[PDB]
């Protein structure tokens, strides 16, 4: 028997499964659907993040970012064939694949060099409170590989893209599928408002053929909902200063194929688009159904996700969940934290739970985004005082590069009564590497004067982090306005 | 003419006393200067070093021979057109930083025109008595007078000037402010100094030297950029060797002579000789007092140079004070700003307030860059007892696609192990002059090692490799090196 079955062999699930098995001895089993990236379940040994996730979609916006470089190189000097460039989409696959890949196989040889930590190919589900059945797919009507015994169920399985119930849904593609079109989509339409709907227009924008054309498109009036306000503006701005089409206010009805193979696409408001690729990007939802969690009684959470205390336990004793299945924040180092900290409790005499407050996370879009904490109007409605303090500018460069409209923003949010910062939001270049140390500037519950008090690092887009000593605007009781009475 | 305060040096330093003065407190200011933009014949202008002839056209030129790595580098990730094709145009490169530098010019000369009792004054400035700052048509106290500006406090701002050793043939030899303005790229060129602006130029000169084109870096001790972690000065020195640098290590030049075609022949105290088109020296930059006229009043001088002040910027002569890089300390322009804006509170807004020159954040603009904070381990194991070292150090992987599998980063946090605290972080590879900003802001907090490896990272980045040190890499224990401790 294991002293802890994880299902998922993730970012959360693998840190569980190695801390536990080298720093306290136990016996560890996981089980994963696939042992290297792609088709047809495209998660795999590594988890989302490593294979269909984070790493892959890092590679590809810096390859995405050259089409600027060249571009902007010109403004420095540069000169070269501009019509002997190409883009070629399957080279960067080829690299992004032979990456993944090596990722892969060196988590599979981690499982076969550490003792008490086994590696167990297949379909995990709940068939009780102590056995993880292995099957060969996610029917649970298919052949039984394994039934592991467990002191310890740990779910970590993840989510999984959001797809709308409309006619010809089958003609549209996900995240997954998009990391392997054999081609570049010349016309493509991202459905979403959110930061993978943003960063693969970015990646698409960058390697279409001639004659392309990237359409984003959203249901509401304003991509990027949850970000900060000006931000979400100011992007919008830009991904149109460098040939995105956004498309606000509109929303697929039916999706039907052309005859040559393409997509016609008919919204709701009745506008038709055709286009040869039609990416959903609309959600992330917890990856539960192929649990079997009704066998044993693990409650979910009104809108699916699997419920838990602050110590990552579900209902049932000795069963916890971690990372995205908990739809809380789905980000690869809050379920590393939240598999540490559960092995930490359950298997150490030391009780921790992880803060999922003022994380520091990032958006890889062009131009790329850098956040923490509170945006204003969700800090209005928890502290009667609260300062904005804003700043835009154009950097050093961009007044050469012929690129003017990237524009940097940089804004600070503080409880105006005793001026602790409580968010930090950014927009331009450096801003996911900017914000970083910033997260630990906030877990000290760094003040406003403690940011423009340190000397600045001159030339910089971070040194306007610190240039800033008067609001922009206040809100006290909710409300805004420019002055305080 | 009877000023509250006047600012010898329209400088970064200079300027932002005089705008402190004149809009938060209301007081009368002139400001002096020699010209009133970039370039020639004296290269510092309105606005300082720093925009003129320093960081600012500096950064610009260092970012357009970053473009040598990203056309080589994107065939990594799939780009493809004709390498032959392509061709770096330096005339472009000066002629589109010298409009960028005098947008920065004609801005600061609208300031003064739209701002009441800022008045900007051009000649050159230096002390007749206590109270009286002349301005003359020259540096020479024989030139003709302009103006006697009498001042209830007066403000030495004038910065540093490149030092030039006196060897023969120094006069067929340049220094940073003539490289700024070079008609053509030079083919061969000699760097001389281990310092950042030898460095950086080395860098840019790499990059857009024509065919057939060699930079030499030379140094005359064993290894360059001494000041910062020793880690980060051998990586450099690699990854400069490693794009076509050929550094030159414990050389120095002893002569220059011409060459027929007009090239320079130089030769090193050693013996060895090199032919280049360009001798750049950059082996340091003193304070600029030989102009001021300081024995008139009597303002001391340091044993080393600089003017001598107080913690709070002030002379020895009363209402006389000194800020920025003509006190000889941090030559940085973030550091004379806040010289200049704690000068201004205290003497103006009874607002007592000095600059902590200790934990200041700085970059090194080479290729791949440096960000640094705090003190570097040997320093910090002479001043405590027991001292840690976190080190990570990887060729990131975007870095094995494209092709340069030498950038290694490195990250460095150096800690005093009795209790965690935080004295130094030390950064090397793309994007670390941004990483290390918001590191002073934790350093001013005395952020623990804690501090960095509890907070959640954001992935991925380079910085989160702050967040995932937990473990000392080696110890300074009673000075000494060792891997475990006792
Ligand atoms: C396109 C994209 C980009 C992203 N970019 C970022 C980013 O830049 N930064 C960031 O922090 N986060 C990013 N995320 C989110 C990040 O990938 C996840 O938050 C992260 O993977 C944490 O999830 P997890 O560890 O809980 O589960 P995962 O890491 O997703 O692992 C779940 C694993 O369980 C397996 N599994 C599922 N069901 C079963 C079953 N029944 N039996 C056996 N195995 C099963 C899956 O194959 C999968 O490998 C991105 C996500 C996507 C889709
Ligand atoms: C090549 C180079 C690159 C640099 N890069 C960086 C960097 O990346 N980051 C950084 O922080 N720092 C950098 N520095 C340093 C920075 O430029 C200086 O530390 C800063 O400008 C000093 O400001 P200051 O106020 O002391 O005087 P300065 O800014 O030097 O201004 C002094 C002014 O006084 C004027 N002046 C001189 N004599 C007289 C007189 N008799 N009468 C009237 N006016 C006079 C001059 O014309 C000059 O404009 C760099 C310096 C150089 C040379
Ligand atoms: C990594 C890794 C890693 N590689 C290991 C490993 C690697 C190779 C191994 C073994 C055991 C045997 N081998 C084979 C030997 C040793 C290396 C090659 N030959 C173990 S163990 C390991 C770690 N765990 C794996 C699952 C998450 C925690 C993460 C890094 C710290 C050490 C543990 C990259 N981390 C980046 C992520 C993205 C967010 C953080
Ligand atoms: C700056 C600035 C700055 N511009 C000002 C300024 C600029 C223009 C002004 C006035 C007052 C009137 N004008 C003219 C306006 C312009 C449009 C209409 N008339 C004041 S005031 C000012 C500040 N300092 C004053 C002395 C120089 C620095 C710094 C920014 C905050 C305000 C003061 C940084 N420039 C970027 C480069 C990168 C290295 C330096």
């Amino acid at each position: 028997a294991f002293d802890l079955v994880v299902i998922g062999a993730g970012s959360g699930g693998l840190e569980a499964g190695w801390n536990a098995a080298t720093l306290y001895g136990k016996r560890v089993a996981v089980v994963d659907v696939q042992t290297s990236h792609g088709p047809p379940f495209y998660a795999a040994l590594g988890g989302t993040c490593v294979n269909v996730g984070c790493v892959p979609k890092k590679l590809m916006v810096t390859g995405a970012q050259y089409m600027d470089h060249l571009r902007e190189s010109a403004g420095f000097g540069w000169e070269f064939d501009g019509s002997s460039v190409k883009a070629n989409w399957k080279k960067l696959i080829a690299a992004k694949n032979e990456a993944v890949l090596d990722i892969n196989k060196s988590y599979e040889g981690m499982f076969n060099d550490t003792e008490g930590l086994d590696f167990f190919l297949g379909w995990g589900s709940l068939e009780s409170k102590n056995v993880v059945v292995v099957r060969e797919t996610a029917d649970p009507k298919s052949a039984v590989k394994e039934r592991l015994q467990a002191d310890h169920i740990l779910l970590a399985t993840g989510s999984w893209p959001q797809m709308p119930a409309i006619p010809g849904i089958e003609h549209c593609i996900s995240s997954n599928e998009a990391f392997y079109l054999p081609e570049p989509p010349r016309r493509v339409l991202t459905v979403g408002g959110g930061f993978i709907s943003v960063e693969f227009a970015g990646i698409f924008n960058a390697y279409k053929p001639p004659g392309g054309k990237v359409t984003l498109c959203y249901r509401n009036n304003l991509i990027l909902r949850g970000f900060d306000e000006t931000i979400r503006e100011e992007v919008t701005k830009q991904l149109t200063a460098n040939g995105i089409e956004i498309m606000t206010n509109e929303n697929p009805a039916k999706v039907s194929l052309n005859t040559d193979g393409s997509k016609h696409v008919t919204f709701e408001s009745g506008k038709t688009l055709d286009v040869d690729v039609v990416m959903m990007a609309i959600g992330r939802i917890p990856r539960t159904n192929d649990l079997q969690l009704g066998n044993v009684g693990v409650k979910l959470t009104p809108k699916g996700g699997v419920q838990v205390d602050e110590f990552s336990r579900t209902n049932v004793p000795n069963i916890y969940a971690i990372g995205d299945i908990t739809d809380r924040l789905m980000l690869t180092p809050v379920a590393i934290n939240e598999g540490a900290a559960l092995v930490d409790t359950v298997f150490g005499n030391k009780p921790r739970k992880t803060d999922h407050t003022r994380v520091a996370s990032a958006v890889f879009s062009i131009p790329p985004i850098g956040t923490c904490g509170l945006i204003e109007e969700v800090a209005a409605k928890e502290f009667e005082k609260v300062a904005v303090y804003m700043s835009s500018f154009t950097p050093l460069m961009h007044n050469i590069s012929g690129s003017k409209y990237k524009k940097f923003v940089a804004k600070i949010v503080t409880n105006h009564s005793d001026g602790t910062v409580l968010g930090v939001h950014l927009l331009g270049d450096g801003a996911p590497e900017i914000i970083q140390a910033v997260g630990v500037c906030l877990r000290l519950n760094a003040k406003i004067s403690d940011f423009y008090n340190t000397i600045g690092v001159h030339p910089t887009s971070a040194e306007e982090l610190c240039s800033m000593r008067t609001p922009s605007y206040y809100y006290v009781k909710g409300e805004k306005m420019e002055k305080l009475p």
